[PDB]
């Protein structure tokens, strides 16, 4: 008598999880994999116009590379079975410009086949960009930019904040654009540094060694930012990112105001079986406690 | 043949180890087990110009990796600390930073023109706190670069000594940038400690389905093993930002390997917070034998041999 569906942005979910972008689908066969998991969804890799590492308790990465928006758009609007899971893609263009090219093309698409964009406003390893929305200015250009030019509703995925004025100013932006329907709390904790104690040496490459960080590290910032959104922004939808091991973790999650659970880190170390695994848990503490479904909880964290 | 010693700030002292603030370090009772431990030094709990009780209870909370506080700044207040360093500290046996928090630039010089005359007698070291992540309605200064400006001019105009600041962390390299431009500005601070806790962090018991700690809505600063990969990021943007000034480490010390890669990030001291609040002051005695362990099977004498030697790829 219990289901994980969540029904949003028109379409029925199987259940809350998907993979994190940039996790597990870069290749046709990462794609494939994820099609065929028991995941209620899953996301292209970021696409536009040693560089992991696992550590103790989660991973730091300078990615930086993709297949191009051709590949991905291609794959969206003729391979990716519909009938099996809805689909997102990611787009993080190196400007406004780019950014909104990109979304003109993917309007007949999106229209067509039904797939989602999710903005990325926050990689962190960008060659001499910090992260766009660290910059409110450039943060409302690029909305405006993808409002004018896109005509579908889109999502935005939010870098972390770390203090009440900045959720504050942008949430504020965020809600006075009708075509954000959705906000992904969040991704990764940027600029980490890692050091190696035998080879007293960075553990990654580019940017000397600095990082983002995914995983355990992460969890209770992802927490805080998915509760501030989801009580700032009552008219949209969050969806979590951010140290997803175990259902426990993602029923937090739901109980800040997650919509849908993304899992990067665990996913990357675990492969997509682990959907039938976190599903499973989800479903255990649900029952234990009672509950139906996600719509009964969800962001219904309490004050003590 | 192999030494802990650190030689800064005209002082020598026997570890890098002390205390970070806030921890262990607001009644007498603690500033002295302080004292007595093996610590290279120790610091004062962060104080205002007035007593306060700080934010309701529970304020802090253990967590599988580290901790949340929304402690609110409760502590003795300034008079209190001010006569610790001035009349009961053994400068014999170690040296004694004061940390101050007001909540203004006038309340931090303030206190800072009663303090110089005792920083001359007794040779106490101020750290300006710039980074409560605590203060209902006042986000981190040194998120602000403006009001940062403004309270290190305040400070410097009322002090006469030099002085260090400790900052909340940064999370991409143009914000680096733009704080370590301004503290290069300000010949009076000698040190930069990174890094406050990771601010506004949340966590929800499973079983309650409730937040763990009662204030701002159950938001708090994060410690811990949580912060170990920012603060190391943090030291190691500004040693090489501000070399002119002294790196002090802080987030995520539990062994001696962790404090050896703050050294090697650039860290001339090494800073211990929620570790310390679990384990007590014992921890100097095992952090200083297993960072001289890891010194052993590499060879090293001395601190200076890797400080700020972390390699590149
Ligand atoms: C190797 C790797 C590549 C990633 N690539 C992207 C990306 O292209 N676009 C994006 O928005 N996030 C990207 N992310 C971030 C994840 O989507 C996610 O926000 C972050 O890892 C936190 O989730 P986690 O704790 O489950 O790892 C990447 C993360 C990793 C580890
Ligand atoms: C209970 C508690 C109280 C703290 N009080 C202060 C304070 O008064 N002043 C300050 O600068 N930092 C304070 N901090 C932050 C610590 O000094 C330190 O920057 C942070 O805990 C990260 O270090 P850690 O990982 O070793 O805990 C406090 C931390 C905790 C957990
Ligand atoms: C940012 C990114 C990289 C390549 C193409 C598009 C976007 C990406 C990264 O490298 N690391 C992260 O943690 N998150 C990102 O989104
Ligand atoms: C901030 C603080 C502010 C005024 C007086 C004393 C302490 C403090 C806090 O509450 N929590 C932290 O993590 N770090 C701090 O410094």
């Amino acid at each position: 008598s219990m289901s994980l569906q969540v029904g949003i942005l028109g379409n029925t979910f199987a259940n809350p999880f998907m993979n994190a972008a940039g996790v597990m689908c870069s290749t046709e066969e990462e794609l494939a994999a994820m099609t065929e998991s028991t995941s209620g969804s899953l996301i292209t890799k970021s696409c536009t116009p040693p560089r992991y590492y696992t550590l103790p308790l989660g991973s730091i990465n300078s990615m930086g590379p993709n297949k191009g928006f051709d590949f991905y758009l291609a794959y969206s609007a003729r391979h990716h079975d519909y009938s099996r899971k809805p689909l997102f893609i990611s787009i993080s263009g190196f400007s406004a410009e780019e950014n909104a090219e990109m979304c003109k093309r993917l309007a007949p698409v999106a229209a067509e086949k039904g797939v989602i964009l999710e903005l990325n406003l926050s990689c962190p390893n960008v060659p001499g960009k910090p992260q766009v929305a660290y910059d409110f200015d450039a943060m409302r250009r690029y909305l405006a930019a993808i409002s004018e030019a896109y005509p579908h509703p889109f999502g935005v995925k939010m870098p972390p904040y770390f203090d009440f004025a900045h959720f504050d100013a942008a949430a504020e932006i965020l809600n006075q654009f009708p075509k954000v329907q959705f906000i992904t709390c969040i991704n990764s904790i940027g600029n980490g540094l890692v050091i190696d104690v035998e080879t007293e040496s960075v553990v990654i490459k580019p940017k000397q060694g600095f990082g983002g960080l995914g995983g355990r590290y992460v969890f209770p910032t992802a927490l805080a930012n998915v509760n501030a959104f989801y009580r700032r922004c009552p008219g949209k939808l969050i969806f979590g990112c951010g140290g997803v091991y175990t259902g426990e973790d993602a029923f937090l999650h739901v109980l800040a105001g997650a919509s849908m659970v993304q899992v990067g880190t665990a996913l990357h170390e675990e492969g997509a079986a682990i959907f039938e695994r976190l599903t499973a848990e989800l479903l255990d503490v649900m029952a234990k406690k009672g509950y139906k479904a996600l719509d009964e909880f969800r962001g219904k964290v309490k004050a003590m």
